């Protein structure tokens, strides 16, 4: 085929953990969606202590922005390294298929851009994250990673073969850190990148991670920007995990639909409690609400949730159902 | 519906690994299920060199017991603090819809009692466990968990629709505890519950469990107390952990069938030599016996099983098959 | 059956990632298989660093043979313990029914050997390890430990029931080692097996690797042994992991059809990026490759992969397809 031939859409993207505009089911025939990502390497305060680090982000975001497609439209990414970074930088799409997902052909220093073009095959949502070679998981780690959703061309289906429409869409991505510590447990304080580079290593390979966080920092999905949603709405929460295994669980609900590892052709698992996302994988989960409230959202490891950082917030509005769920006797001494 | 209309059935709980009467088919009409605990703090000793800790159990025993209803049922159930226990408790269950599982409606201190009721409207087996708000990983991770299994109204099915009946059953709650150890590696010895709270938190910091158990302690599901089946006999094995991935397995056999995070309205996976149940999941493995002799079951990380404990055994009854397996030469010099 | 009236076929193993002959589809009818394993204790060097373990294996490797037989034949195997050996040992099959799949009936001290038959009843890709009472994970996690494939005996289907053949077969052992580590955190230096096991066993109570690779080393999958294909070649690579989870991904790919656990009577999972085989599980994935170059194989934990070992390379052969990925432009300033 003349790619030049078929459509061009540009895309607008927004902050995680909102997605951009796109329809279910496929309003046109493939198209060429182009994508611009700018890296910016910038300071983050990730905890409630006031622990700052070096970030490395797509688009300024822990997660990178929810790209959103069809299968086999053309994804064309401008990716943009600016001069105001330090470091080497390119991208790999696990939607894409040749030269390591794109890391291969999208090296760019400081001051540099590409554009790299690839056809999505393969309906699902997929990780995107940076890996230069011999610094992949300092990069992945440090934040470089976010997910690219492509849909089928007639939206999702049950395990029936009938349509499953959301309503509403959110994109939780997971961060497993390792800020360096001293023997005595507290963070080093790097009075450059490459003096940090040795001690982001050693702290690696410990495999324990210092913080697990949802949307870049602990309490980010909670308070004015706890997740919403309305008793009836259809939601889709899109999971990604660039490095760890993670469990999610919306604790007061149910997964009605999950697709754990991530990939459409599957039928969906129904009715999870809590379903498992490998490290290196994104997952979708589809849940219709039945009751208001508060909500969490939490990696089911509860220490990793409630310590570590892996928890956010549904607050949702509309009338309670008291066949579902009542307080027969309300707590009292007797 | 007026509830008040439906039959009531009081359930006799049981301490695991066995199970209460229930019927795997559906007797009657949907029916409210009542239920009673009694939260216990109490001193348990879990390994072999005597080590002790302060548990929190729902009903005495680490799990908690496992509750049967079938979908569409009602259950009801009566929790009680005794003014013997010191803590806040609540409960959350992950077969129920609103109110964080139960939780938000079931806070009660020492010295109070409460009844939630909720409809138990999705097949499968799913966690129980306490969850107070700022102290949740604490009281999982004491040991306040356990399990209810919601049947579907005409039984377990296989991949294909047709019955699958089980003749045995067994509920195996696994249990990561994090005992505080001091820099030599021994287990802090808390001259209060207030004064073990921050090095239980950093216990639970570190990620890796001290012990990893079946039934509360190392070795309970063995000796006396090993499970047991014959021959022929088809076994269910429910299995829960509520905070930590687990990948059981029968040694010596395999999960015939398999819904590995517990959802009926699944086909189950077959033939699995191992299954991961993630951490916040209860799943459930059924298995028909073709040999006798002793089983081990097992958390298959070795390390996890056999140093930590996550191992216990089943002793069979029965005829050997030497078509099914032999040894053709014993071993010998020559 | 009188077995003795079957025929019998003997096979000469070949060392990983190379699998021995065998047809996909049976060309005869049931067969007794015949393999022979001579075990062998031996120093291998695992590190770039040139760190040196004893390791304990099947057949001289890391992991073990893959051995190929159908569903219903009876495997038979000869395991030689030779003189030369100092430990006692003896072996599980997880396809196995009866006898802890083996272990039980097959220890064998240094100058002893025995043969031991069981029947393959269930399809699927299955691990093997040795598994003396008493120190189970120190000879699994020495590197004691392979897998067998049982092929239906009309082959491999799709989840539509038509065939799936693959053109190339490899196998990927990934083994997790534990070298005890003295306080300032290097590996300690044991001036006897004996003298070893306690750290050996505090070095696993860690639960953290210190090394986890593909066929018993760092890079060994790599340069001269890196795995090869040409685009449009149908592989399937078999991964085991007998003690840890692990997340394979091929990097540049995906896993068209994939029995992440391993058993072939289930319907792969479609278009994976990554999946999870559970420690104690066998995996396998089918790969029709689409585009040449280098790619990377992977545990997606990619600290695992890039820092401790867990990674391997194909070299694939033939066109680009500038339709599927491209370089619109090339990195530049501008
Ligand atoms: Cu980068
Ligand atoms: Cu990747
Ligand atoms: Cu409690
Ligand atoms: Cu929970
Ligand atoms: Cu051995
Ligand atoms: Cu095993």
């Amino acid at each position: 085929v003349d790619i030049s031939t078929l459509p061009r859409v540009k895309v607008d993207l927004v902050k995680p953990p909102f997605v951009h505009a796109h329809d279910q089911v496929a309003k046109t025939g493939p198209r060429v969606v182009e994508f611009t990502m700018t890296i910016e390497e910038k300071k983050l305060v990730i905890d409630r202590e006031g622990t700052e680090i070096h970030a490395m982000t797509f688009n300024g975001s822990v997660p990178g922005p929810l790209m959103v497609v069809h299968e086999n439209d053309y994804v064309e990414l401008r990716l943009i390294n600016p001069d105001t970074n330090t470091l080497l930088h390119n991208i790999d799409f696990h939607a894409a298929t040749g030269a390591l997902g794109g890391g291969a052909l999208t090296q760019v220093n400081p001051g540099e851009e590409t554009t790299l073009r690839f056809k999505a095959t393969k309906p699902g949502v997929f990780v995107y994250h940076c890996a230069p070679e011999g610094m992949v998981p300092w990069h992945v780690t440090s934040g470089m990673n976010g997910a690219i959703m492509v849909l089928p061309r007639d939206g999702l289906k049950d395990e029936k073969g009938q349509p499953l429409t959301y309503d509403k869409i959110y994109y939780v991505g997971e961060q497993d850190f390792y800020v360096p510590k001293d023997e005595a447990g507290n963070y080093k304080k790097y009075e450059t990148p490459g003096e940090a580079y040795e001690d982001a290593v050693k702290a690696m390979r410990t495999l324990t991670p210092t913080h697990i966080v949802f949307n870049g920092a602990v309490g980010a999905l909670t308070g004015d920007h706890a997740l919403t949603a309305a008793v009836g709405e259809r939601v889709l929460v899109v999971h990604s995990q660039a490095n760890r295994d993670t469990r999610p669980h919306l604790i007061g609900g149910h997964g009605d639909y999950v697709w754990a590892t991530g990939k459409f052709r599957n039928p969906p698992d129904l009715d999870q409690e809590t379903w498992l996302i490998p490290g290196g994988t994104a997952g979708a989960a589809f849940y219709t609400f039945r009751q208001p409230g508060v909500y969490a959202y939490v990696n089911h490891n509860l220490i990793e949730a409630f310590e570590l950082g892996a928890a956010g917030h549904f607050k949702v509005t509309g009338e309670w159902n008291d066949d579902l769920m009542t307080s027969v006797v309300k707590p009292a001494s007797m």
